[PDB]
């Protein structure tokens, strides 16, 4: 399915802009 | 149940973002 | 309805990314 | 359509995300 | 179709993503 693609992507996208800010601050 | 956790992902994106943008500027 | 908030987003996350690479020079 | 659009915007982000990444090298 | 470019493009933000991390840290 390539909807589902999109969403566990974007939840890897979440994850490691979580981690940027995490690295940043 | 695709397209509404595509909405809320790229809503916690955008925060997340924003914080980003907040933190680069001090 | 529905994808209409994606762009919307998407447009928000480009002018956003845009801020984060003129903030960085 | 409005998908089209969401493309572009994604180009973009990538592009952006470039421009992050050589700011940051 | 569009979809699978949209994918590919969260997979390159997903790298690129990784790369802004692995700068950082």
């Amino acid at each position: 399915d390539s909807q589902k693609w999109i969403v566990f992507l974007q939840f890897l996208i979440v994850l490691l802009l979580l981690a940027i800010v995490f690295l940043l601050r």
